[PDB]
C-alpha cells in the first residue's frame, strides 16, 4: 500500500511563491487522491508488491497516469524549498554551464519550454544517460522516467499547480518557480 | 484579422453555476489570448483570410492549437445560459433518447467521460455521419471539426474552465454545467 509522503516543509513554508492554499489542494487533495487512486487500481493485481517506479516502467492507462502522477508529485516538492532559489553553484553550477553554456541560456531555455508546454504537463531537467543536460517537456503525467534519462529538476505546469495564486499567468509562476528551487535536491539527483 | 465574437450574455448571468471572475479570466482572458495568439501566427501567411474552420481542417501546430482553441472556446460560450439547463425536450429530446435510450443515461454518460477526461480537454455530445448521436472526448485543443462529425454540445474540462469556482472538484463543476446548458443552442447545431 502506498502513502502520502510528507511534505518537506511546512504548508506555509513556501509563501508568497506558492501559497499555503494551493499546498492544501495541490498536495492535500490532487497528490493525496493519486495516491488512493493508486492504490485502489493496483489492488489485489501483481503491481502490489512493486516499487513505484517498477509500476511506472510497466503499467498503462489508470494505473500508469496515477503512479506517474505520485511519483512526479512526490519529485516535484522536493525540488522546492523555502530559503532556497537563486543561481546554483558547485557540480549543479559546473554542469549547468558545461552543457548550456551558462545558467542564463538554461534558465531562459526552461522557462520557454514550461511556458510552451501545450496543456496539462511537466518540464524538465535531465541527466541523458551520455551524461549531458537537457530539457524535456513531458505531456499530462508523462515522466523521463519511462527513459534512460535521469531526472534532476520539474516545474509542474498543470493550471492546478498555478491557478489559484497566478491564475492564467503561467509566467508569473515561473517566475516564483526560480525563487523557490531546492539546489540541494538538484545536486543530489545529479550526483547520484 | 479574427476578433473575439462579443459574450452571448452578462459577465454575470451564469452565476452561481459558473461566476463572472471565471469569465473575467476564461473569456476576457483566456479567449482573448488564443484570438490574438491566432492572428499573429497567421499574419503574412496563407492561412490569412481564411475561416476558422477552414484553417482547422488545414493546419497543425501552434496555428491549429490557437484557431481550435478559439473555435471550441465560441462554441462552448454558446452552449451555456441563464435561465436554462435542465430536461430538453423536442428535436434534442428524441434525438437522445433514440441514439441513448433515455436523457437520464445520456446525461451518466457524458459526466463520466467529461470526468474521464485524462489531463486538459473537451468532451462533446456529437452527431456522426450516419445520423446517430455519440459522445466523444478530445485533449487539449483537439475538435471534432478535424473529423465527419457534427457537435452538437460541450464542456470545456481545462482546469481553468473551473478551478476558480470549484477547486479540484470537477464532479461539481459538471454538476453546475448541466444547469446551464444551452439547449436552443444544441437544437440549432442538430437541425443544421
Ligand atoms: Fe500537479
Ligand atoms: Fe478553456
Amino acid at each position: 500500500s502506498f502513502e502520502l509522503p510528507a511534505l518537506p516543509y511546512a504548508k506555509d513554508a513556501l509563501a508568497p511563491h506558492i501559497s499555503a492554499e494551493t499546498i492544501e489542494y495541490h498536495y492535500g487533495k490532487h497528490h493525496q487522491t493519486y495516491v488512493t487512486n493508486l492504490n485502489n487500481l493496483i489492488k489485489g493485481t501483481a503491481f502490489e508488491g512493486k516499487s513505484l517506479e517498477e509500476i511506472i516502467r510497466s503499467s498503462e492507462g489508470g494505473v500508469f497516469n496515477n503512479a506517474a502522477h505520485v511519483w512526479n508529485h512526490t519529485f516535484y516538492w522536493n525540488c522546492l524549498a523555502p530559503n532556497a532559489g537563486g543561481e546554483p553553484t558547485g557540480k549543479v553550477a559546473e554542469a549547468i554551464a558545461a552543457s548550456f553554456g551558462s545558467f542564463a541560456d538554461f534558465k531562459a531555455q526552461f522557462t520557454d519550454a514550461a511556458i510552451k508546454n501545450f496543456g496539462s504537463g511537466w518540464t524538465w531537467l535531465v541527466k541523458n544517460s551520455d551524461g549531458k543536460l537537457a530539457i524535456v517537456s513531458t505531456s499530462n503525467a508523462g515522466t523521463p522516467l519511462t527513459t534512460d534519462a535521469t531526472p534532476l529538476l520539474t516545474v509542474d505546469v498543470w493550471e492546478h499547480a498555478y491557478y489559484i495564486d497566478y491564475r492564467n499567468a503561467r509566467p508569473g509562476y515561473l517566475e516564483h518557480f526560480w525563487a523557490l528551487v531546492n539546489w540541494e535536491f538538484v545536486a543530489k539527483n545529479l550526483a547520484a
